[PDB]
């Protein structure tokens, strides 16, 4: 999640809250900073709610010192919220972490029998009473910790304090990201440099297991044993815009009508001349890419939607064998290994616990190699993998993930004209991707100008709570999407049915109010879908299609057609994904959602 | 659907109306009969609704005749539907058939031209007006059909006859099966042999392609070309009870409960000595089966969700990477042949549409070679497999699915272990295999003997309209399972989520109102899920949880809890979907619904 640290000489708590705020949507359930004044007091604070539920219990009680840590969270085994919240003040030590400690019990205990008290339920409480158990038994806290560190296992990234010398934060790195601000005189950690984009602007990346101590006037980073390390240290790119909505009242918005631009960015250095180009892999890449003979694909989410789309052209133009799982159920999944599989996690955040263990899974499992296509730039799943492809999204901010999706199509589809190429198939088939590709950004262009009447349409689910999205093709999981979006950002129990499905069943649901979102291009299945369309048609359903202008489809109280602009068919899977992005976008403000951050969740689900 | 056809000395329709009331499963949403008295007045019927509708409209309206020809039907595309319910009177000829003529519309064109004219938008209208043109060209009826026959393109089984000569009845089977019923001076044709259940137990079961040709004393068939046959006859068997509901109450709840010795029927002579056998295939299977390197199945509804379970298994437990597809989609989708590949479609009635055509498909694609776990024998996917294997459940009539679920179960199961052992591996899986198939007719009885429980639990959903169904691993599906039931069969909108996939966005329906249902063996992903139950819990979310008695869970207001006996875990998947299916059943009662005919479908899907 969410996790902030200042260490300055002026106060830094207006910074702190700062730093949450733009950290609440990794989580936003529960908050609260800890900062320190000269003297010495503790003024440990937590709120249930938004990070503000917090901001407004500091002007009410302002305070003051210049060491502090802040932290946001998700809670979701749930638990008393505000005792089980960040931070926990074990009598002097303050901790602040992200991630999951594992050993959380054989610790838990061990301690626990040195007449030590966890008076609450928490793993954090245990860096602690681990940690100041340590003071003890000599050193410095920069080597108390660097003995602590060691005894636990999981992916984290805390930040501990001692309560009695703010003079020194100290900052670990085992899998959970924390990076460092550089201020004058003062510093900043961070579990994302966004959080400091506001104080520092040049970050120094702990690389991973670092474990810096950190003081206003002094940054030492040592590696894992304990020896001294020289970190380099960049400046941030990261803030093409940072997290300023702009003009756009919420973050999807914004981040959905990014997606022209967002492309561009993708197909940006890639269509070199006619033919995607994909060298960026250095030239070791043709040789494992080439005895490819089949695709595994691990995701969740929207980040699985894509997979989907996938496999319909890794077969029906590279002619390659594709599954396309969801990572949740691989990983734990006793499975058989096609003979030369190519890997192929498909994260936005890079750092997601199931599509990661997946991908460590199958080092094991044999496979032929990993491949990489994620968002963000040295991510867990970009550095264990073996050849990565980034979607240039720019960060996307929304819990819902939209450009991330329209990006991850677009590489996908140039890695299938690779592989196309690749395999001497025909070289007409690199030629019709690209062209899709090279002009995705213009259409998208062309489809966001419909906003007016999807947003019209939207009226229409006031008082609906259920709804049906049909689609047939490489456009089954389209709908797959589109549903998810809704489903998740105006609470509508929306679902998706391969349109070819419903007699099977699911078309018991059908009547008189029952909405169904059906996605349907100039395909060849179009007639197919026309049908199943006239099926749920003649039962009640009401239809809003989406449908290329020149479909044929008529207008109708029962039969709302939505025209789309002809788009290509290659390229045909993002287009038609926009309106229906829209769609879930307005809905959810009619419906008056958190359209931004949806109840019981919170971008990038790292847990476990 | 279901199509009748007597030919008698006696008066025709009581019994027409019977045939059709033991068809309505296949088909309930338009009916009626045609007989004719001696004389030669014709006299079509025709009522949306259940067979009823039109049993009264005969009571009002008896209809005296000799030769008559009935009908129920499944009105998909919807269409003026007592305009375009059967039979159509052309003139003098009256048709009526079961299937889907293609060349449809060259021919509707094509006669039209001569001054023809269809009152009536249809495809049956067609065979009529195909077949009286027929007659004008000379021959006898016997002979303007085995003319018009050939020029007809589909499948289809359709039953002409001649108001003017009611002495003949026509009947051709060109794909929908089409018996004929032997009686005493009286004839029958059918759809299925249990139509005439009542009348005559002596059918000659019309090869493909035949067009016999009926009158009261006689039964001439004819080849394709127009040689004369002599198809045997037997007698029947599918009349164990024929369609005669006992003491229950509807067909799921009698066929859900008839499980128990329905597997036992399947575990029949295969499970000897310790260890699965499966010669019924004919020492040529160890030929193929043993080439084999991965598994494509084909299925809709229900039928995919065992595909679903059995795909854990056949890679856990026998190491065969395989697939498990909609056949909606595949049958339309360009593909890629993994190499080695035993296709195996699991269909119940073996009729299905999709996976036929995918079936046929898989011929072109270079499979490995067909399988068919069919429930019905000599069935159109059973013929054209290579190999089959039979679930021998017992006809099914309700429109639900249930029995023919559990037994696919087992016999996949059964495949797995006779895989597992065709490949070296530890004898032990078979072993662990069998011993499960070997006890869970025992263990579905366990099962059931706590109907009254759960009948309980359904008293919970009167009020709701939604419903979340979670599980994972080769459980994943079985929840997949159980929401397609309560779906089905109470409208309910039941959805089903692998449990690790909450946190991604669906997790965002729970809230105060949300039943949640869960199954929860005592299987190694036990605690993974025993949190997403605590993270829905954490939200709201009430839940049902079918849980192994030593699961651990605890009862409460918001999480109710049924204790489940002890199974093994090989057969896991196929015992905790029984309860699943009470409760569907239950919920369905409380809701008030056509448990055994849901609306907007119709027992299995053969148009296309
Ligand atoms: O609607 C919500 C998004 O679809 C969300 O579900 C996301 O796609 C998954 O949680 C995947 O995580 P990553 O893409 O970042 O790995
Ligand atoms: O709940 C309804 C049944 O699940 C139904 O969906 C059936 O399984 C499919 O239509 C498959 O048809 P077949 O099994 O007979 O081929």
């Amino acid at each position: 999640c969410g996790i902030v640290g200042a260490i300055a000489q002026r106060d830094v708590a207006e910074i702190l809250l700062e730093g949450l705020r733009r950290l609440e949507y990794r989580g936003y359930d529960s908050a609260g900073l800890a900062v320190v004044d000269a003297e010495g007091h503790m003024t440990r604070l937590r709120r249930l709610g938004k990070v503000q539920m917090l901001a407004q219990a500091a002007e009410e009680h302002p305070l003051h010192g210049g060491t502090g840590i802040a932290h946001t969270r998700w809670a979701t085994h749930g638990e008393p919220s505000e005792v089980n919240a960040h931070p926990h003040v074990s009598e002097h030590i303050v901790v602040v972490h992200n991630g999951i400690i594992e050993n959380h019990e054989p610790l838990r205990e061990e301690l626990k029998a040195r007449g030590y008290t966890f008076v609450s339920e928490t793993d954090t409480e245990v860096i602690a009473h681990l940690v100041n158990w340590e003071l003890k038994q000599g050193g410095t806290l920069r080597e108390a910790v660097l003995r602590a560190i060691p005894q636990l296992r999981g992916a984290y990234g805390t930040v501990i304090m001692d309560s009695r010398h703010p003079d020194t934060l100290l900052a670990a790195r085992s899998g959970s990201p924390l990076v460092i601000g550089l201020g004058m005189g003062e510093n900043f950690i961070a579990s994302d440099q966004l959080a400091l984009l506001p104080v520092t602007r040049r970050f120094i990346f702990l690389e991973e297991g670092d474990i810096a101590e950190i003081t206003r006037r002094s940054v030492n980073i040592f590696d894992k044993t304990g020896a001294e390390v020289k970190r380099q240290d960049i400046e941030s790119n990261l803030q093409y815009d940072a997290g300023d909505k702009g003009i756009y009242r919420h973050y999807m918005q914004k981040e959905i009508y990014e997606q022209p631009n967002a492309i561009k960015n993708t197909l940006t250095g890639r269509i070199s001349h006619g033919q995607v180009d994909l060298s960026e892999l250095g030239p070791n890449a043709d040789e494992l890419l080439s005895k490819v003979e089949h695709i595994q694909i691990l995701a969740c989410g929207t980040s699985y939607n894509s997979g989907m789309v996938s496999r319909y052209w890794f077969e029906s133009l590279a002619g390659i064998p594709c599954d396309v799982e969801i990572a949740s159920e691989f990983r734990y999944r006793k499975s058989a290994v096609r003979r030369n599989s190519l890997m192929i996690t498909l994260s936005q955040s890079g750092e997601t616990a199931d599509t990661l263990a997946g991908l460590r899974l199958s080092k094991e499992l044999g496979y032929l190699g990993s491949l990489a296509i994620c968002n963000v730039p040295g991510s867990s799943l970009v550095r264990e993998s073996d050849l990565a492809l980034m979607t240039n999204a720019g960060t996307e901010i929304g819990v819902a993930s939209t450009k991330a999706f329209t990006t991850q199509l677009t590489v996908l589809l140039m890695l299938v004209a690779k592989l196309s190429k690749l395999k001497g198939l025909d070289a007409s088939i690199e030629h019709d991707i690209v062209h899709g590709l090279q002009a995705l950004p213009s259409r998208i262009e062309q489809m966001l100008s419909q906003d007016k009447r999807i947003e019209a349409l939207a009226e229409d689910f006031s008082d609906k709570h259920h709804a049906l999205f049909l689609g047939r093709g490489d456009q089954y999981p389209i709908a797959l999407e589109g549903a998810l979006k809704l489903k998740e950002i105006s609470y509508i129990h929306a679902e998706a049915y391969a349109a070819g499905e419903l007699k099977h069943g699911p078309l018991a649901l059908i009547d008189a109010d029952m909405p169904v979102i059906v996605v349907a291009p100039n395909n060849e299945l179009l007639e197919k879908l026309k049908s199943n369309i006239e099926e749920v048609r003649a039962r009640g359903g009401q239809l809003y299609v989406f449908a290329d202008q020149d479909a044929g489809f008529v207008s109708s109280d029962n039969m709302h057609i939505i025209e789309m602009p002809h788009v290509e068919e290659v390229i045909a899977p993002i287009f038609y994904t926009v309106p229906l992005q829209l769609l879930a976008y307005h809905v959810a403000l009619i419906k008056g959602t958190d359209v931004d951050q949806p109840r019981n969740l919170a971008k990038s689900v790292t847990v476990e």
